[PDB]
């Protein structure tokens, strides 16, 4: 048994120095290999010209990963699925570019949340987005509504706050199909199952949806553990 | 908080090398590992593409630097001796990558020399199952450029690794150290057993590289039973 015998995933990471590769390695079942690469995007600023440069860098990264030999490519960064305008048009475009560039199927962090909610038939959500500013939250809300998903509520201001906020939000909107925790940089995988147990409702995060998507694409139907119902449904 | 004890970024050869995994097993708790891939399409090296290769490594190193790693490691033994006589090529690349990243740098091939030097090993015997005759002589030259006499080198999975090292050591009992070269074979697991069976130090491309990396991070523990070089940190 060599590493990655069950499927190899290449993750395009933000210069955030995101730790998604580690988290995926914990969640993935035995045999799934994880790889990582960083796009080179110095002096980034929010201009079309910079965004165009960014996307070309993502395409390079994807091609680097493709060439390396991964089976699937994942793009880390939830707000980048709504980087432009409104709707799901932007995301689906990028997705295609990266499929084109890599020769491999592709998952994007933000888009995965929508795909997950859809696959699960969750129509209404209640959202805790501790990590987000009011501009970002409305943008995000829009994005989900673009996917046919009613947002009954959203809140923003350690894990104590993560847990407490999700509890609060679920209290507010008991009729929600699913609870969402958003903000990719907080580490939520460990609290999903406890929250699902305490609330008796599905709970989904940027991370969990992304990993669900990645494992779906790999065609792998096991996880290592107790990562919540979405991942148990694979 | 992942990586609290030091963060390493590895520039990975586009062979889907698994050194990041290997390093994660060897490193003690707190050490974070990261990875990046340079975009080079199947450019087995030529005078024609080596300048481009090096520019790609510099881009990778900068990507890692900007990400926030503390140290950058370049995976690939042969690259250190890719162009030039002895160590001037390697030391030049090393400086480029330091320049490009803003961070100290380890190169896989150069690390072997630095390890042998730090330990005071003057003579070696080499098992290089992974290599062709050209590469082997190039490698030998490289080591000799570091002041290291190569008493023997034998060439061409783990059964062969173990056996080869046993043979080479039997052949050249006077050697200060045994070397296993060819990074793509997984050697970490057999170093300690070999050291126990031969009663001699044993070093590999991987072990020297990880030794260097951890030295640069200033971390003086490992997870485990990875041989005397890594125990000497």
């Amino acid at each position: 048994a060599d590493y990655g015998w069950r499927g190899k995933v290449g993750l395009i990471s933000t210069p955030v120095i995101e730790n998604a590769h580690v988290e995926l390695a914990r969640v993935a079942p035995e045999g799934v290999g994880v790889y990582q690469t960083f796009p080179y995007v110095p002096n980034f600023r929010v201009d079309a010209t910079n965004i165009k440069r960014a996307v070309e860098q993502l395409e390079t990264s994807a091609a680097a990963l493709g060439s390396a030999g991964v089976d699937i490519v994942g793009q880390v960064g939830t707000p980048f699925s709504f980087a432009g305008g409104t709707g799901l048009e932007w995301a689906e475009d990028i997705s295609t570019k990266l499929e084109k560039a890599s020769g491999k199927p592709v998952a994007l962090m933000g888009l995965s949340i929508v795909e997950a909610l859809q696959e699960r038939g969750y129509k209404t959500v209640a959202i805790s987005s501790t990590y987000y500013s009011r501009e970002l939250s409305e943008r995000y809300t829009q994005f989900l509504e673009a996917g046919g998903i009613r947002v009954l509520t959203i809140k923003n201001w350690p894990a104590s706050y993560a847990y407490k906020s999700a509890r609060e939000v679920a209290a507010e909107a008991p009729e929600a199909d699913c609870i969402i925790m958003s903000g990719a940089a907080v580490h939520t995988m460990d609290i999903i199952a406890p929250l699902e147990a305490d609330l008796g409702k599905p709970v989904i995060s940027s991370d969990s949806a992304f990993f669900w998507k990645i494992l779906s694409l790999l065609g792998v139907r096991e996880t290592s553990g107790g990562w919540g119902s979405l991942l148990d449904s694979l």
